[PDB]
């Protein structure tokens, strides 16, 4: 199975058949995933919770809406002591816009450095360009609240 | 099977479920629910279009953990509702599971009591009521939420 890979401290990013491997969770310290998509299956664990993000890898839709709900949860989650898987089918786009819209909301990065940042860990990081217009819209929004 | 209605109000944006509530979806819509979370290893939830949901993958057993996932849990459900959604929390018999997680979050989010807290789930839900090892960590819950 891939690895999963270590974006920043308690935070994971990993394409579908990486969430499926119960051992590698354990030994990472997940607790909650974070499953940005509409069909794969996420994590069998003992002990880990999933939050079923349900998009399509695709411009037309709404990840948007649904990234304040899922950045707090997984902040949540790692400020309770676990850490957060984030995945999608590739671990290239969906998986990559929430690991970032996360490190905008809660590591206080803009999109350009936590973008960087999962790129860093994951170099086929590649939102499709929808979404990367819908996470300048977060990123806009931050700005407004800040 | 399970004690009727499908989806019990709570408090404001926050509905209580069986199972029943899995073919539930229009009146999920109705209420404006934008979260579903399943207290359950194996229940399915309702296919709502778009809607998330979150699994707290428990049984429902005194020696579960769900103290665990009660964080992460409420830190969704506020979320959503401050995002001006609603939430459905569900489990099989709407019994034990999703009545200790409507209890955490009302003492978590919304500064309610224990006491009060379930008393509002008990009074939408007449048959709630948590197996005695979730109500021993929401116990200990109200604990560490009167210290923090
Ligand atoms: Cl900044
Ligand atoms: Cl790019
Ligand atoms: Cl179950």
């Amino acid at each position: 199975p891939p690895p999963l890979v270590r974006v920043a401290p308690s935070l994971f990013l990993g394409s579908a058949r990486a969430a499926g491997a119960e051992e590698q969770l354990a030994r990472a310290g997940v607790t909650l995933c974070v499953n940005v998509s509409r069909q794969q299956p996420g994590p069998q664990a003992p002990g880990v919770a999933e939050l079923r993000v349900p998009v399509f890898d695709d411009p037309a839709e709404d990840l948007l809406a649904h990234l304040e709900p899922t950045c707090a949860a997984m902040e949540a989650a790692v400020r309770a002591g676990g850490a957060c898987l984030v995945h999608s089918k590739n671990g290239r786009s969906r998986s990559a816009a929430v690991c970032t819209a996360y490190l905008m909301r809660h590591r206080g990065l803009s999109l350009a450095k936590a973008f960087q940042m999962v790129k860093s860990a994951r170099p086929v990081a590649e939102p499709n360009p929808g979404f990367w217009s819908q996470l300048q819209k977060y990123e806009e929004a931050l700005q407004a609240q800040s």
